[PDB]
């Protein structure tokens, strides 16, 4: 759920989660995708496009077991879908670490109607 | 449109609107209604359950005309939906300014999709 994905990219970036990726971009939080405005808005749309490909869990709200073990995000036993959910949220959390040297507030809090639509995935 | 409503809400709380009231509880910001959180987060129900009428335009996209003269929100003339629609966001902003006594950022970067069901409108 959004509590595992907030607490992954806080345990990856070291910031709060919400207020550095709750609306970043086009793609990064609520609502759906648009044309990625950056590198940190390309995993968040590469993230969605993940969540395109489950089989019927709630990215939202279903709750999942994962670790965080030698520092590195773990995703633990779960159901199939939730597996793959955790593994989804895996990467973004990592992708957004990645991604922290061109991190531009200016996006922060993005007016996302006003982007440009994104691609099928 | 969201220009126009961010600069209302700037202009009568002197706060960073897409910030402070971005997603601020179950109902101020992006998506729909939620029960509401506090008197804050009410006025963003009053404001959405206005803009239910508003069907011959866009609140988020459709721009209008307004001044801010005497530090007043005065709406400039515009027809039938974007006149009541320039209430609908003048109202608001009055409303979040009124009620910066109570306002709680605990609230301020809302998981929504927890929030309770609203009552109709
Ligand atoms: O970074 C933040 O979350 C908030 C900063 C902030 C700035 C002015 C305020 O009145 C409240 C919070």
């Amino acid at each position: 759920s959004l509590f595992e994905l907030g607490k992954m990219i806080l345990q990856e970036t070291g910031k709060n989660p919400a207020k550095s990726y709750g609306a970043y971009g086009c793609n990064c939080g609520v609502l759906g995708r648009g044309q990625p405005k950056d590198a940190t808005d390309r995993c968040c749309y590469v993230h969605k496009c993940c969540y395109k490909k489950l089989t019927g869990c709630d990215p939202k709200k279903d709750r999942y077991s994962y670790s965080w073990k030698d520092k590195t995000i773990v995703c633990g036993e779960n159901n199939p879908c939730l597996k793959e959910l955790c593994e989804c949220d895996k990467a973004v959390a990592i992708c957004l670490r990645e991604n922290l040297g061109t991190y531009n507030k200016k996006y922060r809090y993005h007016l996302k109607p006003f982007c440009k639509k994104a691609d099928p995935c």
